[PDB]
């Protein structure tokens, strides 16, 4: 009920960009915004990487924030996958990201557009990916996809609930990603072009993070951990996969893991953004989950009219 006038400001915001009282700037390659409109659990990075992949054939470069980082300013985090910094400095989606993309090159910068001109500068990309970009308004985008779950339909405008824009933002969007079908399938049918993911247990990554087979988890029990307060969540996943935890430890949520003192012979589990966190550890593994999308073709067709 404090949503109510929230609301009233977020509104006011969209007006001003929609008539013209806040400035927007264009970069001159192609730019893919991915976005979402509530805070929590989107799948955003699931697709943003899954959406880098389909670029194969084109010089991608994702524009991301950082959030969280050591550092201050626009920062190349990777060039076509040659890593320039530590997580530390890249803050902790930007590197996850530059890890597991080797073709593609990341930017980590508050200043969007700025980070923008950077990439051109010394790397010439010719797409962007802005992520996290719904709300990003200031920065022309040719193609706004927007990520929407099952939950968001039934939700509040902050603070009562988790939505940042009301649901009639939706209507802004070129495209729609209807997100955890896996748990929650929905429909939804607007005439805009709509997408539904995936997402599905492939195997383990270890700390290279290179894919180990889920078999060796077999007749074994696992130690369990992880940081950024995500510590349920977690146990839910390791419940579903029939994984045996023996016990499961939960650091505070800047962790940095520099006095980690792991037990010699035995396996850990833990996420990805923690896992980042421990490069060359062995017998430390996070959860792989590959994304798949229905009707692949046609959503690779709408992005490469960007290039026309």
């Amino acid at each position: 009920p404090f949503s109510y006038l929230y609301e009233k400001i977020i509104n006011f915001r969209n007006t001003l960009y929609d008539k013209g009282f806040l400035k927007i700037k264009k970069l001159p390659v192609p730019v893919i915004s991915v976005g979402n409109l509530s805070v929590g659990g989107s799948g955003k990075t699931s697709f943003v990487m899954y959406l880098a992949d389909l670029l194969k054939d084109k010089r991608v470069c994702i524009l991301s924030r950082g959030y969280k980082r050591k550092s201050k300013g626009t920062l190349i985090v990777s060039e076509y996958g040659n890593l320039k910094v530590s997580w530390e400095e890249a803050g902790d989606e930007p590197y996850l990201m530059a890890k597991l993309l080797p073709h593609v090159s990341v930017v980590a910068s508050e200043d969007r557009y700025k980070g923008g001109l950077l990439a051109l500068e010394k790397l010439s990309p010719e797409v962007f990916i802005l992520d996290d970009g719904f709300q990003h308004r200031k920065l022309h985008r040719d193609l706004n996809i927007l990520l929407l779950k099952k939950k968001d339909l039934k939700d509040r405008l902050l603070p009562a609930g988790n939505l940042r824009e009301p649901l009639k933002e939706i209507r802004r969007a070129d495209a729609l990603v209807l997100t955890y079908q896996e748990v929650e399938p929905f429909e939804f049918f607007t005439g805009k072009p709509t997408f539904k993911m995936f997402r599905e247990f492939c195997c383990l990554l270890n700390s290279d993070f290179e894919e180990v087979p889920f078999d060796i988890l077999k007749e074994r029990e696992v130690i369990a951990f992880s940081g950024l307060g995500d510590n349920g969540q977690f146990r839910k996943v390791l419940k579903n996969l029939g994984i045996k935890v023996k016990e499961f430890m939960s650091f505070p949520d800047h962790y940095d893991y520099s006095d980690f003192t792991p037990e010699e012979g035995e396996i850990y589990l833990t996420t990805p953004k923690d896992l980042i966190k421990l490069q060359g550890y062995e017998n430390v593994f996070a959860l792989n989950f590959k994304v798949k999308l229905e009707r692949e073709e046609k959503l690779k067709k709408l992005i490469y009219r960007i290039f026309y």
